[PDB]
């Protein structure tokens, strides 16, 4: 048989080298044997059956020690799991439909404009790289405020796409603060971005009941996964969510693994703390509004936050990017680097900072000015109109940066499970990544691995081009990718996500409107155990 579903490695060390130690071990177990779930021991529906691994303690081992292959079986967690078999897409989808009239509705405009952005296979690299410098980090988006705010304008004149709808905290930003800074039919679409994410959260709370506290975990804790605490999204820039994790009972079990140690803290990072070779597991915790408030204990942004990242990440961007796009891990360095190598030509004395880039040869975008391997060339790539003093702000990321990108490998036992009655649920997660939405021009740079590495963390993030094109990618195995969800055994197992493959699997084929297809999501998220399906059954979900 085929463990690849089955088995669940341990972090190994350098993350920007993981996926590869995968497909060096992996190689042969992949192309040789068949995998059952990427597509006969059905016997229950709130289960999942599979051909386990048999004397191993799942949480680590590099390759599953070959043998006697027993038969484990694991708990569907939400009743998205379902198979499409017992389950039918056509079925969901028509759920959220229903489910979708009364609530929130993305206008025709914000979607052409976000979905354009997911399936513009010419995004400006530069706003990566931006968002790359710009980690999360509240105070320093402040900063390169202005800079933002031009290549948001810049790129939306040029294609009515919101600028960096494949990240949160950005556009919870862009929400927050460019006012009327940006043009009007603009701020529009990522005000109703974040406005739909608002619904989608008050979903839960509209089929959840209000009464005691089970487990000192609230209810909607227990009736939904996205308002559960145990799961952290895939991509997280603090550490928010990671430390009201590890603040849960005994009886659920915790286990976070960074990069293959005991996740420490850290409050700050300059360019003298800073280490882009650090192999330890201390994780960022920077990204607040004034650098003043600084923590290393305390998580920062608040309970809330973190959800609406999850509710973004699992199903507002499946939703719009149906699975074509991919998380990864970023070289800060390879960043930070070309990114704070410029070409501002000195203001020329008694004259104005120069505002077109066509004509005065002084503007740091006239071509006179374009240094080859220069951020001046990257913005004239993406068609983007930067000034001057806003390419300057840039200063700012000396003193406020972040060093690595961390692989999270998390876990637990169940909820309202302990009349089910072993396996643990195991769940990936990036700390400093960041999702590659449409996969750009093959031998470039975002795919060249040049500042960027593929590193998918969940079977829903992990598009065959980004890592069939990657670097280092055995050519033998190009076949299996084109059908085949790589993500890192060290990452975890399809059999142990606290979201499966039926999901995945759903939203390729799903052929619904993202309003209706969002929603389907956010129903399938509920969970199954019996109080769920008693909330679930009051409030009348199904």
């Amino acid at each position: 048989a085929n463990p690849y579903g089955a088995y669940v490695a341990a972090p190994a060390g350098p993350a920007a080298d993981m996926q590869q130690l995968f497909l060096n071990a992996w190689g042969q177990r992949l192309a040789h044997g068949r995998v059952r779930w990427v597509a006969a021991l059905e016997l229950h529906p709130a289960f999942d059956f599979f051909v386990g691994v048999a004397d191993v303690e799942l949480p680590g081992g590099d390759v599953p020690p070959a043998g006697p292959g027993e038969i484990q079986a694991t708990w569907r967690v939400v009743n998205g799991n379902l198979p499409l078999a017992l389950c039918p897409a056509a079925f969901r989808d028509a759920r959220g439909l229903e489910l979708g009239v009364g609530r929130h509705a993305m206008a025709p405009a914000t979607i052409a404009a976000v979905r354009g952005a997911f399936d513009d296979r010419n995004y400006p690299a530069v706003f990566y790289l931006l968002q790359a410098a710009i980690h999360g980090s509240e105070h320093v988006f402040c900063a390169l405020a202005r800079l933002v705010v031009q290549c948001i304008t810049s790129y939306w004149n040029n294609t009515r796409c919101a600028a960096f709808v494949n990240d949160y905290s950005l556009v919870s930003y862009v929400v927050t603060y460019l006012g009327g800074d940006l043009p009007e039919e603009c701020m529009a679409v990522y005000r109703d971005l974040v406005a739909h994410v608002e619904a989608l959260a008050q979903l839960v709370d509209d089929f959840t009941l209000t009464g005691p506290e089970l487990g000192g975990q609230a209810q909607a804790e227990l009736n939904h996964l996205m308002r559960d605490p145990a799961l952290l999204p895939p991509l997280v820039w603090d550490c928010d969510a990671l430390m009201r994790r590890a603040a849960l009972d005994r009886h659920r079990d915790c286990r976070v693994s960074a990069g293959g140690h005991d996740p420490v803290y850290a409050a700050a990072c300059n360019v003298a703390t800073a280490d882009f070779n650090r192999n330890d597991g201390q994780l960022l915790h920077n990204t607040q509004a004034r650098a003043a408030d600084a923590a290393d204990d305390r998580p920062h942004r608040g309970a809330d936050w973190t959800v609406h990242h999850k509710i973004y990440y699992y199903v507002m961007v499946p939703a719009f990017s149906r699975g074509r796009c991919c998380t990864a891990g970023v070289r800060f360095d390879r960043v930070y680097a070309t990114l704070q190598n410029m070409v501002v030509p000195e203001i020329a004395p008694g004259e104005e900072c120069p505002s077109d880039p066509v004509t005065d040869p002084a503007h740091p975008l006239h071509p006179a000015n374009l240094v080859a391997n220069t951020v001046n060339a990257m913005f004239h790539n993406g068609r983007v109109v930067v000034d001057g003093p806003a390419m300057l702000t840039l200063q700012v990321l000396a003193h406020n940066m972040a060093e690595r990108t961390t692989a999270l490998l998390c876990s637990a036992a169940p909820d309202a499970g302990a009349n089910t009655a072993n396996m643990r649920i195991f769940d990936g997660a990036l700390h400093a990544g960041i999702l590659l939405m449409a996969p750009q021009h093959l031998d470039h740079t975002i795919q060249n691995g040049d500042y960027f590495y593929p590193l998918p963390v969940h079977a829903l993030f992990a598009g065959a081009d980004h890592v069939a094109n990657a670097p280092n990618f055995p050519p033998a195995l190009r076949d299996l990718s084109r059908q085949v969800p790589l993500v890192p055994p060290a990452l975890g197992a399809n059999y142990f996500s606290s979201i499966r493959q039926p999901v995945v699997q759903h939203v390729r084929e799903s052929a619904a409107g993202e309003n209706a297809l969002t929603y389907a999501l956010m129903a399938g998220y509920f969970k199954i155990s019996p109080v769920a399906l008693h909330h679930q059954l009051k409030t009348g979900l199904h």
